């Protein structure tokens, strides 16, 4: 069941969130924000550059100093301060969830039932992990007591994406903060007004100030002052390639900071002749159709076994052929618009390579409506692996069907790429679900499902689809700096 | 006790070692190695470049192929392997050590009693992880069976220095090999040689060809092919701030690829009025003066409270003026040469820049000898923080020493860095010795002692001393690329 | 700040529950429970016998089966109504001090600021963990996959005192809890009650029926029949040594079950020549002397340095001499009565030997009041090892002060002793305290401290004082089972 | 291939081991050591009692003394000296496989290919743990530094079998070794003798005197006397249920000392119609019959889906049918004899039950040869769940084989027993492995295969089959003790 608000949604968090008060921007220039299924104009929003960003991370620094209240706090306390936002983001659950679907093009139900959920459910997760990050009492040879403290590292600057707008916040301040750190984060600059709310629960809470703030603006304004900023210790990024590289030499050339990304892929999914058809089908559809193909992880090579190739293709066309396409935030709308006129544009272009390289278009294949950033669910068939649609990431709702004859040549091909952030296999041979899982580069594997990402699971990629992982026990990993101190003695014991 | 070797070393490995073969260069050319202690030639040695790289990756990559012997031998065997490599390392311990000596200028007294057991203990150490390293089940939400694979990350680049050639060397291959990567590995154009022994030692012990590759050459021709190739998976570097950012620069252009440095430091002691004093000058001389200041983690900043500051630096200068500088092979020598040109010229630099912002020059502080790039045992005492020998690594024979009387402003002027590898704190108060290690930016914090390394205790930098950590349990973390598998099931029980 | 009950306090909760529901006792027999400050009647309880506990524990095998909703919930919904729980605690936070403290004749302050506390954290922590319960995957040699579950037990039997009764049945029920388990708990004869009300919090949170069952009763008669029942997987267990040898022994011979026991201590404090006297003073005060000195963890000898033993006892005397006796409600009261006649028996019968056997008699000595088993804080001096003050746990304000001149000696001293929950060392020597902390035979040592009790600590005894260890990280795995499965594959890769 | 001894074995190591030297009985009795092939005396051996184990108990706490050189040496030279022992082992194999055959009654090349193997193997794997045991610091509440250490527990007394007498002592003495114990071994009455040259090796090795004492004997005499003695801190026991049970409430009785058992089982597997049936009959077989059926995990209940056991059963009649029976080191024999005359009556007195009782014989039933305790291999199907072939552990060559229908009432008719060591599951559907094993209430649970134990594994029974589990990373936590140090800090940082 699925409530929704009771009144129409009011915008109210414009700013710039730096020592839990409200800053305009340096410059006093502003930047509009638009919702992509009509091309209105929401808001204006303050404007963060370079000068805004050096004021959130001296805030930030000045909030990890030793002796200052975030660091000298019980870690039970730090986890509590997570738990309480969480519990405040499940009061505004009907809000954000409007928000998010307004500004971010993303359908209500899935913003109110999966994103919202998904915030919440990490948020306490991370709250339970605070005051059990511990380090480790070490037998070293000769007289001496040596310990291990995994302290926070510091400023982090986290730089944050467009299609889960809400869940990547969380995702990058649950972790960060559970161990300690501080954070300047940067949202899209497409998506910043969740996240601004959100910050107003953080201040609410009871945060201390300078332990998080929030820099609205763009990439290589705002986002490249993170980067190559002299006192920020850590940066987290999650979006393109590009950036990603981008990214990392500027860390190279300021500070050294440390760095960790996630970049998106091109997943494959391998289906065996002995799979369960149906439910293939099923879950490899959903696979690259969520929210309108705007997932790193999103199927978009399906590898089907010759024998079972035709009815795989015929009944992934029958299913989508079944969407609604509309307003996100009307019952029964069943897929929404792409988020901005860029990835509209690269979308329409690349399933032109498509028609232009010889694959089988099996349905859609073009835009849809008057307005909004609206692309017709879209499938190719015969498609092979040397076609853009089989090397680029789309980030649209097109499907890529493949035949293979040959697992070991199946297995090459779907490792044949620079990603390699998931993978898919689907069999009911118990030695083939373990030997292929292992065999493919990627750094999730689903067997007999797709798509499916917890709290409790680390989440990240192989090659060029990331490096570091998020989540889980070992996402925490990346959140701190391990020092070893050392301390002489007359005799040790075991 | 300390044995020699009977006979003069005989030098015979001087090739390129790809799938356990030796290779002249692809372009026929050598270059020379010298010995330090005297600028004479030691031998001619195949001179490694991009081509030759592109040899031992395409050789590492291939070991590393699903199916491939180093991926399915049992982990308890990779371990065995190590422990065997050990084992020889142990056998030929005299050579070793002399072969060190000589090519690297180092007192065989050290090279023998220190780095041959420290190469031999930490071989030992991580074979015995082989097998022990894990990964998860995990409850995740849903009707899943999740579990991690901690894997091997895949070819494994590993670029070291001319201070600790061997130790570096097995530092770097001893976690790549017992996680299960294959390994290039480019040696510092100084000292190739005693790397080229344990090639020999690898293929004698068993190592499936191709698991370990040892390419000798230059930092901007060998070195730059590894940081820039495209299928090198990570790259290890230990060295220079300056190549350690082209280093990350290239990963971030090229691959991705995963990036650990370890890039010296100037770290600190804070000696407290009621530190053991005669204790606190011992470890923090020998900490400072080790191998002829060519440690990453040289005690190169003293502070100490001023009620003892002139009995600390009397004392100092004392043990300074005690040593006997010569060639490193014969017995009773206590000092030998600095690596090479480039070393000697910094050092003499910083030592004139010492004398002209007027810091107080207690002994040496000039050259020594007819040849060898020996330089005379220097104390600076009354240094301040803005000179140059108080900000730059020095990496010579170099002490300096500083007055404080507040405890917060040291802290602050300990910190006060961008490095940030080690430091040390001298006293007897239990809350200070735990409230100052706590507070200070090192990634090792040393009590009442200085310069303790051990195998079972990660070691790396804090800030842009480095980043990840190496040996411990820690470190292998930074040696495993973690995947995720999720099996989806009709019901799960706890 | 400390607030009460505006309203007094009315007895609701008076059954056995068992499958959420409120069950008389199958003989239809009832027990009286009494107020220890009054020596009058509170309320009559159904009295629980085999039959009930045979009751009990069929509710929680069906509530533990395969496929029923406490097994195949998702672990974050365990942790979920843990939390619950915990808020509904602190909801009736009022109320359940104000319970504990009559029932129990605890201090209200001490029951509201501290056990309460301690009972709302203690839960928080354990549904933290719930969800970060993780197995192995395990690179086992040969051709196979090992993974291994960390399941729980199964139905365990928690009989618990009445010294702590809200934090010993959160300490119980919470680690069994969060870890997937179902129980059974036999809460004290003297102080059921408060565990009663929890229990219908228990039911109001969600939990399943089944999984929490609560049996009042006596120890003999419901107790025994929980340690030798046959299908009852685990006994946890705090209370006297009589007991859990008996508890021990009737599990070997009924189903081999598993024991854990915490069974307090004779537990020793050092305090060295060098030692901040005052903090030690009122460490070793407070840590023998709360909770009218019946906690297990009770300072019940002081080994003092001979140069300040003078000065030590008169400082210790004078703080004895300091405490309101009188009823644990009335704001300003320092010192309730002892919980029952058996134990007031034991501390005046103990406190007779204390001056027959030649201990010096410093203050208190004697009963107090005309109703309420009440007994004046008692200081004893030159004290010596084989005097019954010395050897037995007294469990009464009952203080032992020693004299010592050699360290060697005096570490001998406190490990002679069957004894080993915890020692207390005060010195500032850092030496003295990593090496002392190291020789003594104790779960756990405080330095320059006492009594220090927190949830993300392992605590329990060495020695008689007991096995296992509850909390922290440790703690968990006494409520796990661990289970390998090895699954054949035609080619394992690393 | 498979090497032996070519010369006579000839005994020489008969005494009690404790201090490293070899001592005679305190009584002067001796006891014989029979062959049972033959049953002809092999030798006699120094008969150890109470007096003699309170010798090795004295000798064990010494070498456990603070201070002493097994409790101050480096935790990786414990390593050392248990790698040496396992070259050591590996040096004398030939041997020790002869002594382990002929005193054992092994066949020569499992004792040669797997025993010997198993040791050396397990040896190695405990040694890699030795520096890696680790304890934790921990984020407490308040002002405070908290960490824990994991100690070893203190004397370790081990009681162990006839079965796998090498095994079974390393697989006691390398975890409590590397974990820093000291130990008083009682081996079985039956075969005292190669742990009795094993000591021989252990001091050779190096290992500090009084660190492993070995006390030849009986149960109820020396056994008895370290189940009940009040210095051993905890006792590791496998054998039979009887005395896991007495050994227990000894333990109750006398200083609680710290008890983990292993007491065989009555394994079950379940093969469903899926199953690759040769696959599934072979390793069925091998499962019950190894070792003349004298494996704690032997496979001793076969349950096959109805519509394949008429095949099941023909086919494991075939394979039994095919035994050689004969003297355990004459190569391509292929059964040698039980242990001793009660294993043999309790063999042959529980194959006339299942005649009696109505089971179907298809093969084997009664004695075999002139000399030796030699059972023909025996095959009962039809058998049904209340027969006492079904209920109780034979440890004889006999294997029962029932049918099923239903999958849930199989699993039921499995875990209805109080046994739970392992289990086995043979499969295609991935599905039914993962639900099939994680219900099945058993230790290690075998999918397509049986009998798969390697050092990285952890294992022990779930029920009366014992408590705790050996080996893998998980069995070390059974020989440690935690102890948490908590020190007063003026403030704490994360
Ligand atoms: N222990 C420590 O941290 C220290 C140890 C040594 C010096 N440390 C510091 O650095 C200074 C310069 O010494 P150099 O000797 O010039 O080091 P380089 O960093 O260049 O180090 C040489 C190693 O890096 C390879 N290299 C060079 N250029 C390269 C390139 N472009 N791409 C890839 N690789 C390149 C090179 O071939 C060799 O293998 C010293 O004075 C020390 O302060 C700290
Ligand atoms: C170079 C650094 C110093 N060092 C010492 O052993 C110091 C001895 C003097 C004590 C005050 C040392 C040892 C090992 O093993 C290293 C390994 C790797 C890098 C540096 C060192 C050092
Ligand atoms: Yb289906
Ligand atoms: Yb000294
Ligand atoms: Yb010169
Ligand atoms: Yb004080
Ligand atoms: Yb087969
Ligand atoms: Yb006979």
């Amino acid at each position: 069941d699925l409530p929704v608000l009771l009144t129409d949604l009011k915008i109210q968090y414009t700013k710039i969130f730096i020592n839990n008060e409200w800053h305009d921007s340096v410059s006093g220039k502003k930047f509009p924000v638009f919702n992509p299924a009509t091309e209105e104009e929401l808001c204006q929003v303050e404007e963060g550059d370079k000068e805004d960003v050096d004021k959130a991370v001296k805030a930030a620094r000045q909030a990890f100093q030793i002796g200052s209240p975030w660091r000298t706090m019980d870690a039970s306390e730090r986890g509590r301060l997570l738990y309480k936002l969480a519990d405040l983001i499940e009061r505004d659950r009907l809000l954000l969830a409007t928000m998010e679907s307004m500004n971010g093009g993303k359908l209500y139900s899935n913003a109110y039932l999966n994103d919202l959920a998904g915030c919440i459910k990490t948020l306490r997760y991370c709250a339970g992990w605070a005051d059990k990050i511990q380090g480790r009492t070490i037998p070293i040879d000769g007289n001496f007591f040596t310990y291990t403290r995994h302290e926070p590292i510091g400023v982090c600057g986290q730089i944050i994406p467009w299609n889960f707008p809400l869940v990547m916040l969380i995702w990058k301040i649950g972790p960060a903060l559970s161990c300690g750190n501080t954070v300047v984060v940067k949202p899209a600059e497409q998506t910043p007004l969740t996240a601004l709310h959100v910050a107003s629960l953080i201040k609410e809470a009871g945060f201390p100030p300078g332990v998080v703030n929030i820099v609205p603006g763009y990439g290589p304004t705002a986002g490249a002052a993170i980067s190559s900023h002299m006192d920020i210790d850590k940066v987290a990024f999650t979006g393109s390639t590009e950036v990603g590289k981008l990214i990392k030499e500027a860390a190279g050339k300021s500070n050294l900071k440390r760095v960790t990304l996630e970049l998106g892929g091109k997943s494959p999914c391998i289906v065996l002749a002995d799979a369960d058809l149906d439910n293939a089908v099923e879950f490899a559809h959903h696979g690259v159709f969520y929210h309108q193909g705007q997932c790193c992880i999103a199927a978009s090579r399906i590898f089907v076994e010759e024998s079972i190739y035709d009815e795989f293709v015929r009944r992934s066309v029958e299913r989508a052929k079944k969407y609604i396409l509309g307003n996100p935030l009307t019952p029964g709308v069943t897929q929404g618009p792409q988020i901005d006129k860029e990835q509209y544009d690269k979308i329409l272009d690349l399933i032109e390579s498509g028609k232009k390289e010889g694959a089988k278009l099996e349905c859609g294949g073009g835009p849809w409506g008057n307005k909004g950033y609206f692309v017709q669910p879209t499938v190719f068939s015969n498609v092979t692996d040397e076609m853009r649609i089989a090397k680029e990431e789309i980030f649209g709702p097109v499907q890529q069907i493949m035949k293979f004859k040959s697992l070991d040549d199946v297995i090459k091909r779907a490792n044949n790429t620079f990603y390699g952030l998931s993978a898919g296999v689907f069999t009911k041979d118990i030695d083939k679900a373990i030997t292929i899982s292992s065999a493919l580069q990627a750094g999730t594997v689903w067997v007999n499902c797709y798509g499916v990402v917890s709290a409790q699971c680390p989440f990240g990629g192989f090659k060029m689809s990331g490096n570091g992982r998020e989540l889980g026990e070992y996402g925490f990993h990346e959140y701190t700096e391990v020092k070893t101190v050392t301390v002489k003695i007359s005799q040790k014991n075991s």
